[PDB]
C-alpha cells in the first residue's frame, strides 16, 4: 500500500505531468494515473484541489533549461517541495 | 534541494518517463531531466544502468486499468518505491 500522504504525493506528481505536457498519450496517461491516486486515496476533495493548484503554480515557473521546458524537473521539485508539505499538513 | 540518493530516485523517474511514453515531447524534456540528475560523486556509472534497466523491467509489467491506459505513470511511481530500487541504492552506496 501506500500511506495517504504518499498517495496525495502520487496525485501531485501524476497531475502535474498530465497539466505539464501537450501530448495527449501522457496527459491521458498520467490523468488516468492520478484518478487512481485520487480513488485509493483519504484526503478530501479539496486537499486535491489545493495540491492541484500547487501543481500548475510550480509548472508556471520558468526554469532555466537545453531548451526544454524542464516540466518533469519542476513536477519533481513540486513533489519534494515545503509547499506540498505545508498542503498535506493542513489537511492531515 | 537533494542528498545523493534522491538525485538517483530522481534518476529514476525521469528515465522512466522517458522510456516508458513515446512522445518526443515527454521523451527530450524527461531525458534532459534524467541528465540533469547524473552525478558520480555517490552513484556509479554502473548504477546509473542497474537503474534504467530496472526502470524497463517495471515499464515491461502488465497493469489492469479501468480506463485503458498503459498506466505509465503508475508504474513509474512504483519504481521508485520499490525495494528494488532501494538494493541499488543499498548496493552502490
Amino acid at each position: 500500500t501506500y500511506t495517504p500522504e504518499e498517495y496525495l504525493k502520487n496525485y501531485a506528481l501524476s497531475v502535474c505531468i498530465a497539466e505539464g505536457y501537450s501530448a495527449k498519450e501522457v496527459k491521458n496517461d498520467a490523468a488516468a494515473a492520478a484518478r487512481g491516486y485520487t480513488e485509493f486515496g483519504d484526503y478530501s476533495l479539496e486537499a486535491h484541489t489545493a495540491v492541484r493548484a500547487l501543481a500548475k503554480e510550480f509548472l508556471a515557473k520558468p526554469y532555466d533549461s537545453s531548451g526544454e521546458p524542464m516540466t518533469m524537473a519542476k513536477c519533481i521539485d513540486l513533489v519534494h517541495s515545503q509547499e506540498l508539505q505545508a498542503i498535506i499538513k493542513k489537511y492531515q
